[PDB]
């Protein structure tokens, strides 16, 4: 049942292709630290061999402190994606927060998200949905495998049948996540095969009960993302940073930029074992 | 602990007696929704409880793109007005867009943070704005002591009246359970704003397969009950005459016939644990 | 009629329409006059009061985590501390009971057997439990769903031992915390044919540290959590004091201190009442 | 440094460093002929394959939950069972242990004991089983956190046994279902001075229906799941099989089909060495 998307040339996510890497940063701050690390990601990617798409949020629209630093916005979050795609060549991932601003980042951005907390918001998706890109829906914290299918009908209804799917981690206890990896498969099998990403990096989330600001546990991303690619998956969102604990959002969970070919040398070399191996059917 | 001001002869507060949020899920016409809302005003005038009417004028939150939605917001806010003028009762509604809050605010007393969206910085701050109470909706991914945040958010932008309301918390996949305890961590790590409980929302659970909600009406009595002895300043209660009829939420609505019969029983706890002292159990 | 009742001992019978039995203690026998103390002082409440009383204690703690944590008096001299309670008070006592062998011995001085928790699965344990002859109170299990229960009320059926009350103590939540699903109650008593249901306020207010030696728990909150439950319409409450929680050798975080007894249960005993002659309503 | 090693026989040694172990088997014993016939299927793929070997069987299943359902051949039945599967394959053989009785007779034959998971904080059967002087598998309970096995291990370690491994077998996750936390492997391992670690993958697919008698299982997922833990880098793989899984006695909807055991452990090798040659990250 396995469906592909193409998302640029070159870039296509299926779940049994070689997996692509949405990789990029947190959030955008400047135009020049954001063409410094994707460049970094761009070469990286190049020298190894893997699909690339470059991930950043233009806002953070969603986080638990008014105090808390939302980034550039959209009007300079567009122009720096611009520049990117130009000097790189290379294709953009970014969210969006409100049904408005779906179509004008579908001017620049080459897939568009849909947050975790709001993918069950239908004029949102919808709007999303009809601006005419491949979506990548991050599967809320509280949302079951087995009902990704009814944000993917959404989307199909008005026309977009490009629709990805993205693990996050689900809710377990308070202020912690674990990520079931049955999960992925269920995913796969109730859409009509739908190209499911592992994003390694949220799922690393926790929190303090008192805390302004997420926790996140970087230090176990090579863990979590072996696990993850060796299911046999269609992608790897991944964010990193050079100094994580710098990083203005979700440094906690962000991966050391100078460890990104140590990384993805190993899901690189899992993933296409994995992928030329045959599932079995047990019955 | 701090008492919030709603409308004349309603003002909710953890220690004084419990105001309900009660009424139906989702604006379908008006005569149905006027029709319902005498039917809790005279249970509620009778019983001697403090009240205010819920509906939405959107669900803008189902799972299935060809689930109900109510009549909008135009057609809901003309509802709304109507309902008002009819029986002189304050009204409590759901905000899901920013742009929505101001025009809201202009008919209803009480604005909604939607479960899903209460971490949403703007529409959070746009609900603050427009100066009415605040009902939060806790969402089943945060934990009681994280509500602070978005009273904070409130507070930023000159609201200091918000309300804080449980309807559960994520237990595995598609069922949710309420934590008991949760309600004095609400109020303790926000200044003592006032905790409501959303009974009908905390009975939510589904197949995993499912198109709709499921739903566990047959024990809202013994989840009200448990709620309403912890000593908090509301309950939130979805109703219908024939809930399996219900275009949203019937799985978890109360019969209407019932509603003397829980209210009866949430007026008896309430007085009663209303005037037991706390104990400082250090 | 949809409920059933359990004789205990001489005007102490619990049962989900009756009023509640407080199930009532301290967590572990440490040494005879310290244990008739604390009894005294439940005695004398709960003889103010009117409220039926059971009095709690273990022999052994069998579970610490730690294999340095105090495990308390043990078998022999425990089973002698609970004679001389019964001998000064009149009153019947629970305890708990670890292994099959242990259940025969204990069954002739104490007057309800608890199976513990982590151990309700355990077929002969539960087996050896019943055959004693005794009123048995199975702690729910932190892992083990409401609906479940019935197969160990079952395997206690299969056996002769129909006189079965099942305890809540938590389910797990995450990682080292605990929620109390009020729903579960109604599910408890409604798939075992009215079997009494009895709410454990001090176990519930377990959590822990993840790297703790010893459990954590928050007794700041026994009330909010005791009248939630007492509120359902429970057939007992089950309840450990200390007259100072800080030094209890076992369980002291989720302790009732025990000079606020009588505050906590005059609010027990007043919601139990109002609740207890309140109709169900048959909501379809 | 960093990860211990567990001799359990002549050319099996377990360690997270090292090749995977496979504690492969049956759920419970049934009969002499049906043990050494699926054995024989073990030994032929192992050996080809050249993966490290210990058979895995219970000789009593203590916790069902119903009465009614089969417990298996019983300890003196099961010893001699297990006696001959050692004489025929020259394989060394893992069971669990029930009661602290059981401990010694078991190891006189049993290279590998087990700790069940409900009974994994039950003080004096782990210090039975570790004084019987064999390594242990401890059972990681559905509800405990990762970091909280050391606690486990010391109770082993203060009676002399250091030869202490631990095993996987899923978190509580909500009612009657379970997940694998593939965060709580290396938490496992550097908490406790680096026990190899095992997964269970058979008893991680369990989950059940809120009215059923016994448990449901989710097979078809095996893989999936197994990929995922061996990935993580592990001492070894817990694993369940029968020829007819429907038929099974025992967590039948858990188990793998027998004839699919080559195709499971070629991917689980495959992926074992790759993982096993390519380092850690000093992630700070
Ligand atoms: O940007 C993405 O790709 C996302 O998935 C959204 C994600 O970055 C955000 O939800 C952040 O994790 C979030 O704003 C951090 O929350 P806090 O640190 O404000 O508590
Ligand atoms: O209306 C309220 O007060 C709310 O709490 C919002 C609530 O009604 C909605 O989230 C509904 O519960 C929701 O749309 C039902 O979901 P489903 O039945 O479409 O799966
Ligand atoms: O005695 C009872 O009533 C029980 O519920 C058993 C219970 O007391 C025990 O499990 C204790 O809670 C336990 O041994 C203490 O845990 P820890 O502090 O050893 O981690
Ligand atoms: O034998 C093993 O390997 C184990 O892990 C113990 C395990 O087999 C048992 O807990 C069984 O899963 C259990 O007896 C079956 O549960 P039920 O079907 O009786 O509910």
């Amino acid at each position: 049942g396995s469906m592909n998307v193409a998302i640029s040339p070159g870039v296509t996510a299926g779940n049994s292709l070689p997996f692509v890497l949405f990789g990029g940063i947190n959030v955008l701050e400047s135009l020049d630290f954001t063409l410094d690390v994707c460049g970094e990601y761009v070469a990286v990617t190049r020298k190894l061999g893997i699909p690339f798409v470059f991930k950043a949020s233009f806002d953070k629209a969603n986080r638990s402190s008014i105090h808390s630093y939302r980034g550039v916005g959209l009007d300079e979050g567009l122009k720096i994606f611009a520049e990117v795609k130009a000097r790189f060549g290379v294709p953009v991932i970014t969210d969006v927060h409100e049904a408005e601003q779906a179509a004008p980042v579908a001017e620049i951005a080459d897939v568009l998200q849909v947050p975790a907390f709001l993918a069950r918001q239908t004029d949102l998706v919808v709007a999303i949905a009809k601006a005419g890109k491949p979506v990548n829906v991050k599967k809320p914290q509280f949302m079951s495998p087995t009902q990704l299918k009814h944000v993917v009908s959404k989307c199909g209804e008005v026309g977009n049948d490009r629709v990805m799917l993205c693990e996050r981690g689900s809710s377990f206890g308070y202020d912690n996540l674990v990520v079931d990896m049955l999960g992925f498969r269920q995913m796969a099998e109730t859409t009509g095969g739908c190209p499911v990403i592992f994003d390694v990096t949220h799922s690393l989330q926790c929190r303090d009960p008192l805390g302004d600001a997420s926790g996140g546990r970087r230090r176990q991303v090579l863990d979590l993302a072996r696990a993850g690619i060796a299911v046999g998956i269609a992608g790897l969102f991944l964010e990193a940073h050079p100094d994580p604990d710098r990083a203005r959002c979700d440094g906690p969970s962000a991966l050391p930029l100078h460890q990104l070919e140590g990384l993805l040398s190993q899901m690189k070399a899992i993933d296409d074992l994995v992928k030329r191996m045959p599932a079995l059917e047990i019955r």
